[PDB]
């Protein structure tokens, strides 16, 4: 249970605790080093007397070291906030898409719910008074589908298990996936519904 | 500085960067040994040689661990992307089919004999001051208009959609001399009421 956001949070903060815990470590050794190097000054084995070598090497691994840590310590903000405005960007993004996906399926709405009309069905059947010329077989799936998103109320079922069924078949007419419905796929009636809703037939219908 | 790769600190340039200049001074040593003439400059760069072997050997334990670094946040996005795209589609379902209840109910509140009942309680409708009700059947006009042929079909569903998209979010935004989040109250208790679920015929 996390958010994009606060899993790169928690990205940035291990690591500056990763630069000061690899600081302090060099220089506990330094520190171990330089007990070291007291000592046989004073007067005082093999392996040892090799650590006390990379006394200066030790020494400089510390300075990139803190150079790092003071560079990403600022540089935090640079790649925090170019994180949380590249989310910003990107949740308004997805808020107009999702507004743009609630008009289109109000007119795919529009349109099954005309279709569901005698007289609408009889021009796409003809050709006639603008609408466009629907072979038989490809005028069923839109009136059968136009009885799944727009079916006459049901009184064995309640209004909110209706309209839960309703939104199903719009929402996966609007993905346009390739499943089985009504004999054909919902890619097939997306398209159908886009030549439909550019035809202009249904700017204006008569009575 | 060229540290980032996508957002993450990665010394993998630095590395590489760092390596070009150990075989670059390699190279040096083994003109020397074989007895060529360099000019100071590269003379110097020879001296720095153990120290480039250090920094090398450092920075390439630094890149083993921000490496993990990078392939635990990796991890967790791909988790908390899932969890997030789960959320929002069951969010966008369900915002949907209230959308379409909502629909069904203010549909039904533009019939006259329907208003009838609210406002006198008839049969199992809630009872309204008739300025309650107003609120309603004014915003019923925006959710679902007649036809407006001055608009294209698009534009008056994009009006439409987002009367919807803020009743849902029921925000205090004024609207037909209420508040989204009042209308949002008053449908909800319409909904619960049972009243659309078998609408009387006249």
């Amino acid at each position: 249970a996390a958010s994009p956001s606060q899993a790169y949070e928690t990205y940035i903060e291990n690591g500056l605790i990763c630069l000061k815990h690899k600081i302090r470590n060099i220089e506990k050794k330094k520190l171990k080093l330089e007990d070291y190097k007291d000592r046989l000054k004073s007067g005082e084995n093999p392996d040892q007397l090799e650590a006390v070598e990379k006394y200066e090497e030790v020494l400089h691994n510390l300075e990139f070291a803190k150079e790092l840590q003071k560079t990403f310590s600022g540089l935090s903000l640079d790649l925090l906030k170019a994180q949380k405005k590249a989310q910003r960007r990107e949740h308004m993004l997805k808020l107009e898409a999702e507004k743009k996906k609630l008009r289109t399926i109000l007119q795919v709405q529009y349109v099954l719910q005309n279709l569901t009309q005698e007289h609408v069905q009889k021009d796409f059947k003809g050709g006639l008074n603008g609408a466009v010329y629907l072979p038989s077989k490809e005028l069923d799936y839109l009136i059968k589908f136009s009885k799944l998103t727009c079916p006459e109320r049901n009184e064995s079922l309640s209004v909110e298990d209706q309209m839960e069924q309703s939104s199903l078949y719009f929402w996966d007419l609007l993905e346009g996936s390739e499943k089985a419905v009504v004999g054909t796929t919902y890619k097939h009636l997306k398209d159908l519904l886009s030549k439909l809703l550019n035809s202009g037939y249904f700017e204006s219908i008569p009575v």
